[PDB]
């Protein structure tokens, strides 16, 4: 019944090039199930503990104010091995690491601008769906496809 | 640099058959600029509200009750003309009377099940925006390819 | 429950353009049920059948060997109002006049080179699924969707 | 001058999801000609042959009778290496191990709900040809596009 | 054997918003044949005579500046009817009187960024050809799929 | 402001095949600015020129033939690592060896018709460009989402 969940989220490039239709579209065509989005401008301070484990790295800074510089698309996915399956599906950290096919290989070149985020683990997934998202504006409901998609 | 706004949702039908990406979609390929979004199953007197200028039809309480009987991308859309706009691209109450190209003419076939609703007039969307949103909710941006939609 | 059908075909230029697939995919995408579809080269005389009440005309001998000098792809589908909605979708009898958005309209230029075949007529069609089909193959299942598309 | 011939068919899953176009949309786009095509509600007993070498498998049975509980779009599909190359168009058996390009990468989660079959070898698809199909409903056709696809 | 032809601009807001490759997308799909296509950015003088029969209107001395302000996709395309079919398949002059599945229906707003030009007759399309296109950047040859197009 | 350049070409089984928008639109896609392009029938010395480097192989003098035997389109892409990448959105030299999700990959079979050439190195590339476009034919400008791609 409750499956594997994980977070990501359309960055300020994605929403200016006008790519969230797109992305959504291929993660409801591939079968997972929505249970969260909002769309909202973080503020500075929700992105630092939202990347707090590369607050080591030196794009840290950098990178917290240009994901808080914009509105975002935050959403919850759930499906079978959604977390991995996800990041497959965007291709690698950098675009040009990735695969024509992939979000990021079909609309990226820069490392700093690659349009997408997602969970890296299942528990990283829980984390950061609960940085975003209030239990209540968590929706569980049923697919009715689910029999055609999960045997 | 506020426009006109509308309330766009995708009906639990459109959410259920995977139509919120291709939807979203075609409002960015318009050139519309998304000001609010948010995800919820709303409960059946919000519905009631929604379609409060409807409730002496014998559709209405089954409307109600089918409408907040699944969840409901429920959105906000801002640009010149939006109001109106919108409509023409959803095509008509009913699909049957709806040209391919539009909404409903390229998706659905019952009037019960059109997979998505928007505003009539912009004093309906002013009324329907402040039931589904909060103010804080509504996200004030900067479109960068604005100045190739607008002169 | 068994609802209303009409006659498609694929026409030689249609299967010989590559359109197969795209025609097929636009009326899933609507909610119509495909009930039955086989791949012939008919005969001539099943295409003198087919178009007998134009056998005055003076493009219906070249229409009929046309018709059958190549495969097409016969199809039924299923739905209501399945009818007159295909005539929709597919346009005018002349491209030239098919707006875009329907198939017609967004493929071809000559009317003698149209792509598609439909019914125009509930009895047109009774008539013309049973001259194609054989009643076993006629295919009696459940889409599991059809409560997102029906009332 | 007829070529490498395999049999691809449509799932059960792939029919009520709404992929029937979209995968014939594919094999077109990749320049491969449609030699045969039918849709029915085949015999356990036929699936029980066509699945013969997994007949050890304790998957077996409940495979069988899936893929006879619901109609199937039978096809055959002719050109140079189709064999292999459907196998890489499809990608592997398991959705998880396909890559984002291919069907089952693109649109499906489980290995049994994997929407997609095609022949293995050249031999796997003689024999499945044979079995699926009469060899009157095999359609011979000269795509007008050919020396453009073929050198 | 030679058919008509008319002068298909995407206009420097098409550029920009990377819908060159839908643009063209449409008219092949539609079965029309390139004879000519160059990339550049015209003089505000080539724009006066361009436009030289609206030099009367307001809108006028503005227009040409920014039609010649960057980069223009200038195009000739040939088949039957193709000067008005050309004005249907863009929509009207203003997007806002322009149908869903028309070029200005389905990705503009305002008229004076409604992405692209087409020749209004027969007589102005050789104007336009001719001043865009010296008679040897026109290409004359055979489209393979002619004769599935036109009978 | 000046990137690193390299040249496009859609082979003529590319033009006779209707993919030249296609192609267009996955560069566009991918964030790459069009730096120049143009439409022609070039000569059979200019394709050995242009293939220089393989007047050695025995497929030799077939392959400039046959790519100067109908219209090509011409184009020069500019932006970071646009040669290597392009290369990559290709696919391989064989069709047979190229993913799903690439150009050659989706849309033909055979090595002697692969629908594309791309430069292989920025010092090929700058050979090919100088042969194919003028100076004064690529064009200088600025779009206006580079910020949205490049950081
Ligand atoms: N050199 C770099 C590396 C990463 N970034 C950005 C882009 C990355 O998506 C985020 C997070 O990097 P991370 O290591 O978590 O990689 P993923 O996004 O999870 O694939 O930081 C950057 O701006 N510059
Ligand atoms: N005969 C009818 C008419 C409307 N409905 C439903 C479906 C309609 O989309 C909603 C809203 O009715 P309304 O008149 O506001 O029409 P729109 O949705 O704005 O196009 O009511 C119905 O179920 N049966
Ligand atoms: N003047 C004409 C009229 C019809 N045809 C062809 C093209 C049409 O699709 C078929 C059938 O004509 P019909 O009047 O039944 O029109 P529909 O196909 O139902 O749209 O014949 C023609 O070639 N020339
Ligand atoms: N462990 C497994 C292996 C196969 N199946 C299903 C799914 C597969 O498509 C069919 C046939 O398996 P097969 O080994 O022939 O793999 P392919 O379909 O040819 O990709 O059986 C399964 O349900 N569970
Ligand atoms: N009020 C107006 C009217 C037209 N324009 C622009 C946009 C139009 O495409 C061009 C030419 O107008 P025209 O009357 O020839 O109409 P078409 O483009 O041929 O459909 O001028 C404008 O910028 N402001
Ligand atoms: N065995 C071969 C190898 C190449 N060709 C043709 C087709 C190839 O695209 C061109 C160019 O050869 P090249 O080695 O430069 O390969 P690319 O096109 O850059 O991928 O030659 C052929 O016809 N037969
Ligand atoms: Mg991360
Ligand atoms: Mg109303
Ligand atoms: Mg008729
Ligand atoms: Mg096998
Ligand atoms: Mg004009
Ligand atoms: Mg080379």
């Amino acid at each position: 019944m409750v499956r594997e969940r994980t977070f990501i989220a359309v960055k300020p490039d994605g929403v200016q090039r006008g790519l969230i239709g797109e992305i959504i579209k291929r993660f409801e065509a591939k079968g997972f199930k929505l249970a969260g989005m909002k769309y909202i401008q973080a503020s500075e301070d929700l992105l630092k503990q939202h990347y707090i484990d590369l607050a080591d790295k030196p794009f840290y800074p950098g990178l917290c104010k240009y994901m808080s510089s914009g509105p975002v698309v935050a959403m919850c996915w759930e499906g079978t091995g959604v977390v991995k399956t996800a990041r497959v599906m965007m291709g690698e950290t950098r675009p040009a690491d990735s695969k024509p096919g992939t979000i990021r290989g079909d609309f990226c070149i820069e490392v700093g601008r690659n349009i997408i985020h997602g969970s890296d683990s299942v528990e990283s997934a829980n984390k950061e769906i609960a940085l975003w998202f209030k239990p209540e504006e968590l929706v569980s409901w049923t697919q009715t496809n689910e029999s055609w998609i999960y045997e």
